């Protein structure tokens, strides 16, 4: 009902998944109507980039926010955690151009946010409510918003790989009955060994390891300790979608369905929705 921020400042450290750079992350409370703002504190002047669809850059690997010649790479997992915990306002300070990958999931971030504490603010919380279907497609990929009285995220993947043979590749999460933390937050990012070796040849995925990603070779999951969920891969796609959806700037009242979608198509959906003014409205929980 009311806007939420952090109660205290909290710090964490990690490595950027693509850049491999050590990064210091500081989450800070922020005033009412700030939204989630990334701050590049290594730069003078400090560059603030609100986590909004208009600040997304063209990047095929992850969601990247850009302002001038400055970027903040790989924001989706931390944004998913902000969205999952209903954090309206926060500054996310970074000492480098990439959010740390942590364990590849939103687990460390949801724990970090809860550890900082939650602070109720003196302003009504606003939600973006989907009023009509908005859909984007490209080839076999689709991402759609549908009106829904609540918040629901559906995803389907379809990989031609034996690890995916008979494995859950579709999942739907209705957040009125399911906990973001319990069933989505711990889902780790994943990569196919071929895709990974190719990113490595482009000097990308430098901070990647079996400690922060599920690595799938031609036969099996390489990670010795296995999966956190039988449907971990599709649950991570849901985690990614929730982070991308949070670039709308407010919690969503609606349903998202993704069909082999990724950050590029998710962002195209956000832009089409915003441009389609009659397809959405910004409302309070009471309204
Ligand atoms: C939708 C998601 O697929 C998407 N994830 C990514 O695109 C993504 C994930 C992980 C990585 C990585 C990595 C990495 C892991 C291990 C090794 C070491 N070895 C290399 C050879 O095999 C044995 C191990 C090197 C690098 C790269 C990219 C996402 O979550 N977007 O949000
Ligand atoms: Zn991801």
């Amino acid at each position: 009902i009311k806007q939420r921020t952090l109660k205290n400042i909290i710090r964490a450290t990690g490595v950027g998944l693509h850049s491999g750079e050590k990064v210091y992350l500081t989450l800070k409370p922020a005033p009412v109507d700030t939204g989630i703002v990334f701050c590049r504190t290594d730069l003078d002047p400090v560059v603030e980039i609100p986590a909004r669809a208009e600040n997304v850059g063209e990047t095929t690997m992850s969601t990247t926010l850009v302002k001038g010649d400055v970027k903040v790479d790989t924001v989706e997992h931390l944004l998913s955690a902000m969205a999952g915990l209903g954090i309206d306002n926060a500054y996310v300070e970074l000492s480098a151009s990439e959010v740390p990958i942590m364990d590849g999931s939103a687990g460390p971030f949801v724990f970090l946010i809860q550890s900082a504490g939650l602070q109720e603010q003196e302003a009504a919380k606003k939600f973006i409510r989907i009023k009509r279907e908005v859909s984007v497609e490209e080839g076999d990929k689709r991402a759609v918003f549908v009106p829904f009285d609540g918040f629901k995220v559906s995803f389907e993947i379809d990989f031609d790989h034996p690890v995916f043979r008979g494995r859950t590749q579709q999942a739907s999460v209705d957040f009125s009955s399911t906990s973001f933390v319990k069933e989505v937050s711990r889902a780790r990012t994943f990569g196919f060994m071929r895709d990974i070796e190719y990113l490595r040849s482009q000097n990308l995925a430098l901070g990647g390891s079996v400690e922060n990603a599920i690595v799938v070779d031609e036969n099996r999951v390489l990670n010795e300790d296995g999966l956190r969920y039988e449907d971990e891969f599709v649950k991570h796609k849901i985690l990614d979608a929730i982070g991308d959806l949070y670039l709308l700037g407010n919690s969503l009242i609606g349903e998202f369905r993704g069909f082999k979608s990724g950050h590029a198509l998710n962002n195209q959906l956000l832009r089409t929705l915003i441009a389609d003014k009659d397809a959405w409205e910004v409302v309070t929980f009471e309204d």
